Parts: structure tokens; C-alpha cells; sequence
């Protein structure tokens, strides 16, 4: 960020200030597993407030609604509450994010007031498709977000791959990255600059679609990549023809795997794939389980959920090698007890490996609540915010969310 306008140098007072945050947080039985993410604002809400701000309005999006209005399912209400208990203030939430009764409890605030918006991702507009896109529509949609707020702030780390409307597309004249925003890309300046070797990856996860498109740059920086999790299943059906039955597959991304392990071995990265599996019946907390190896394949009907004994002895073979980790994606189902083995497994030995010195770096919305869970955010190195968002500054590219903002 040093070429870019940050929020130490943005003048507030008396200014409505419209923040972009990451408050895509993890969800079970519809409660807020993780407020990681919400927390990580607090330091540049406060500022905002401390210094005179006349008002926050903050916008996220919440899962993938894909442009239609799902307030039963992916409301941002719940995080509202939780804001407050976080900030010390109170917070209204709004029922939508645009345009003219959101505009009008935006437009001329109380003196400090905090406002959320309702999920981003409730309008096409924001993604930009769904659910197809309409030009027009998306000025109009950006044009809206803009009027409810003198300054923007973006702040969304974990969301600074996105190149979407509340992202790239606000339109006032002061664009500052937050201190969430320059907390993170500065840690990973450091971390990437010169990595200690050999430098693992561990990929795992869902998302394949998305993820599996990162490994090709990837490859050209690490020196060990463990596939794992949702994506193991699209490798393995095309590099060993195996049975997967219902697991995640990415039908575009298979099309590229011969590609990329070609590269991998020009490259010299080893790549660990699972060999084994835990299996379930459903996609759900209490499927019946059973347990599959590559050999065996998947039966029809089933998916695999978790890696196995034997995966995990190969993924901790990789940690013990490596001098530094990034990890994004739990390699199973974690937030399931009966798919969490392989996952916490892992946990041990990356918490191992940081006590002997290894630089562990685990990174997401889904993974960081491994730490949480298990009691380990102060046992690596660090723990961020960002998912995806971390992989593309592994890639070596510069994130959409920090280009939009405004240069010195
Ligand atoms: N084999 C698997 N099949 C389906 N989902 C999986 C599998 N392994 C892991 N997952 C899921 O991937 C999800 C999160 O992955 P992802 O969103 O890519 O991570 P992050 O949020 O850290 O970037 C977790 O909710 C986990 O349940
Ligand atoms: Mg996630």
C-alpha cells in the first residue's frame, strides 16, 4: 500500500465514511461460528468514530446467493448483533444495500452512527452475474453504494480478489485501504519476499472451480503442494481413473490436470495427493460413513469427505520437510466430527512444525476457524483473514480490491 492512500491518512472528520468489509463468516445450525472476520474491522470502525466520523456504513456479502434476495438464508442481520458486542456501540441494520430508503438512513446521520448494510450479493449487480449481467444496471447499483458516503475505506481483505461493484466500483474522490487491509498485505510482503525452503503449499478446501485455477502460478513459487480436501477428487479421477461417486468435481478444471502436473515436475514442486478416505452416504453432519483408498475407489452414491490414516502420514511427511507453510481449505469436512480427523491431524503437526521454527501461515474464512476450533491461533505464525485473497498474493498478482484504491 505504499503507493496507495490508506485510512492514517484519511481525514474523517465530519465525514460519513462507506466501508467495504469481509463479513462472509463461517455459519452452522445459523449461528456465527467464527467472528474472526468481525473483529479483524474493529480497529478501523474505531478509528473512524475516535477521529469524527460522522457516520460507518458498512456492506458485505454473505455466501453465494447469487443476485436474488435470500434473507432466510444469508442475511447479514445475525452479524449486526455480533458488531455490537465487538465495537461497544450500537449498530442498524438495514433490510437492503441500495437505493432510495437505504440512501435516505444514510444520507445525514446521527453523529457517530454505525450502519449495516443488508448481503451485497442480494443484487446481480454486485458479482456482476448470477444466479447474467446488465451494464447499465451495474453503473446504477455502484452510483448507489457511492451516495452513502463522503469517503470509502476498503478494508475487505478476504474479499480483495473480487473485482466487484462495492469493491472496484465506488466512485468518491477518497479511496483508503484500511488497517485490516495493510496489516495483511503487509505481513505477507515480508512472508513472500524471500520464503524460507522448501516453501509447502496446502491447498484444500470446496471452492475447487475457483481454487484450482491459482495452482498453475502457484507452482512457479513453492516447492511442495498438498492437494487436498475438495479438490483431491478432480485429480485423482483423472491422473489414477478413479471412482469418486458424488465428492466434488470441476469439470473445467479436469481439463488443465495432466497440464499441471506436467509443470509440477518441471518445476521440481512434489505434489501429495490423498491415498485414502473417509466416505459418506449424504452430504450431512450424521451420514453413514464408510472408508475408501484411491485403489478401491468411491462407490456409487457416496462422496469422500475427509483424507485418511494413510493421506495424513503423507501430509505430515510434507510438513516435516518444510521450513515454510501457507495452507488455505481444511482437507475434510472439519466442521462435521465425523470428517474433522484428518483436518485436526494436520493442525497437530503444523503447530508442530511452527515450534521447531517452521513459518506456518493459515489463511481463509472456513480455515482460520480450524484455529478457532481447535484452540491454535496463537500456536503458527499467522492467521489470516484471507483465503483466496492470500493464494493470489502467493501467485505474485496484485489484489482488484487494492488497485481501486486511490494512489497518493
Ligand atoms: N472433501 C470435501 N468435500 C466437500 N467439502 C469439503 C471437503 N474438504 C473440505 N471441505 C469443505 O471446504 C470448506 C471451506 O473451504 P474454503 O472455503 O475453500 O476454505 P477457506 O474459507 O479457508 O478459503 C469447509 O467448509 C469444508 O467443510
Ligand atoms: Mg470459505
Amino acid at each position: 500500500l505504499s503507493n496507495k492512500l490508506t485510512l492514517d491518512k484519511l481525514d474523517v472528520k465530519g465525514k460519513r465514511v462507506v466501508m467495504r468489509v469481509d463479513f462472509n463468516v463461517p455459519m452452522k445450525n445459523n449461528q456465527i461460528t467464527n467472528n474472526q472476520r468481525i473483529k479483524a474491522a474493529v480497529p478501523s470502525i474505531k478509528f473512524c468514530l475516535d477521529n469524527g466520523a460522522k457516520s460507518v456504513v458498512l456492506m458485505s456479502h454473505l455466501g453465494r446467493p447469487d443476485g436474488v434476495p435470500m434473507p432466510d438464508k444469508y442475511s447479514l442481520e445475525p452479524v449486526a448483533v455480533e458488531l455490537k458486542s465487538l465495537l461497544g456501540k450500537d449498530v442498524l441494520f438495514l433490510k437492503d444495500c441500495v437505493g432510495p430508503e437505504v440512501e435516505k438512513a444514510c444520507a445525514n446521520p446521527a453523529a457517530g452512527s454505525v450502519i449495516l448494510l443488508e448481503n451485497l450479493r442480494f443484487h446481480v449487480e454486485e458479482e456482476g452475474k448470477g444466479k447474467k449481467a446488465e451494464p447499465a444496471k451495474i453503473e446504477a447499483f455502484r452510483a448507489s453504494l457511492s451516495k452513502l458516503g463522503d469517503v470509502y475505506v476498503n478494508d475487505a481483505f478476504g474479499t480483495a480478489h473480487r473485482a466487484h461493484s462495492s469493491m472496484v466500483g465506488v466512485n468518491l474522490p477518497q479511496k483508503a485501504g484500511g488497517f485490516l487491509m495493510k496489516k495483511e498485505l503487509n505481513y505477507f510482503a515480508k512472508a513472500l519476499e524471500s520464503p524460507e525452503r522448501p516453501f509447502l503449499a496446502i491447498l484444500g478446501g470446496a471452492k475447487v472451480a475457483d481454487k484450482i485455477q491459482l495452482i498453475n502460478n502457484m507452482l512457479d513459487k513453492v516447492n511442495e503442494m498438498i492437494i487436498g480436501g475438495g479438490m483431491a477428487f478432480t485429480f485423482l479421477k483423472v491422473l489414477n481413473n478413479m471412482e469418486i461417486g458424488t465428492s466434488l468435481f470441476d469439470e473445467e478444471g479436469a481439463k488443465i490436470v495432466k497440464d499441471l502436473m506436467s509443470k509440477a515436475e518441471k518445476n521440481g514442486v512434489k505434489i501429495t495427493l490423498p491415498v485414502d478416505f473417509v466416505t459418506a452416504d449424504k452430504f450431512d453432519e450424521n451420514a453413514k460413513t464408510g472408508q475408501a483408498t484411491v485403489a478401491s475407489g468411491i462407490p456409487a452414491g457416496w462422496m469422500g469427505l475427509d483424507c485418511g490414516p494413510e493421506s495424513s502420514k503423507k501430509y505430515a511427511e510434507a510438513v516435516t520437510r518444510a521450513k515454510q507453510i501457507v495452507w488455505n481449505g481444511p482437507v475434510g469436512v472439519f466442521e462435521w466430527e465425523a470428517f474433522a480427523r484428518g483436518t485436526k491431524a494436520l493442525m497437530d503437526e503444523v503447530v508442530k512444525a511452527t515450534s521447531r521454527g517452521c513459518i506456518t501461515i493459515i489463511g481463509g474464512g472456513d480455515t482460520a476457524t480450524c484455529c478457532a476450533k481447535w484452540n491454535t491461533e496463537d500456536k503458527v505464525s499467522h492467521v489470516s483473514t484471507g483465503g483466496g485473497a492470500s493464494l493470489e498474493l502467493l501467485e505474485g498478482k496484485v489484489l482488484p480490491g487494492v488497485d481501486a484504491l486511490s494512489n497518493i
